[PDB]
């Protein structure tokens, strides 16, 4: 059976989850897509030469039970942690996301990315260092995602599948 990666993108509303979701499922820019819809998708991808499914849960926030969303959580094997670059609140709210994700997880060693995404845009108020930095405290790797223009975009994705590879040896 071809090997499948459990992935999870977590983090503010508008940060991008859903457009960096279909930029990787569609290879399109969605501009509108209602904030409250968490769906998962399953693609097909060669990662460094091992063709493998990514089974991916585009979070949403909502309050509504889902036995999807509790089932993605504790048995997810990878979490993007996403913040817009030009958003400073999504920034200061990653701390949040992590903290749900330890506990959920049980565990302080759950492999994740920092994700800053839309590096198109000029208005940049969360600078380049601040976000190593927060990522260095977090042993994890940071990568800069535009979701409109697909910078960073397999880089996320596919930096995720290695930590979590690492973790599996
Ligand atoms: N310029 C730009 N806009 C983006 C990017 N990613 C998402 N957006 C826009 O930001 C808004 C929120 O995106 P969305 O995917 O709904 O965020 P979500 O609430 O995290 O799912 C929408 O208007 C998107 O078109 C990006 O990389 N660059
Ligand atoms: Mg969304």
């Amino acid at each position: 059976g071809m090997t499948e990666y459990k992935l999870v993108v977590v983090g503010a509303d508008g940060v991008g989850k859903s457009a960096l979701t279909i930029q990787l499922i569609q290879n399109h820019f969605v501009d509108e897509y209602d904030p409250t819809i968490e769906d998962s998708y399953r693609k097909q991808v060669v990662i460094d030469g091992e063709t493998c499914l990514l089974d991916i849960l585009d979070t949403a926030g909502q309050e509504e039970y889902s036995a999807m969303r509790d089932q993605y959580m504790r048995t997810g094997e990878g979490f993007l942690c996403v913040f817009a670059i030009n958003n400073t609140k999504s920034f200061e709210d990653i701390h949040h996301y992590r903290e749900q994700i330890k506990r959920v997880q049980d565990s302080e060693d759950v492999p994740m990315v920092l994700v800053g995404n839309k590096c198109d845009l000029p208005s940049r108020t969360v600078d380049t260092k601040q976000a190593q930095d927060l990522a260095r405290s977090y042993g994890i790797p940071f990568i800069e995602t535009s979701a409109k223009t697909r910078q960073g975009v397999d880089d996320a994705f596919y930096t995720l599948v290695r930590e979590i590879r690492k973790h599996k040896e």
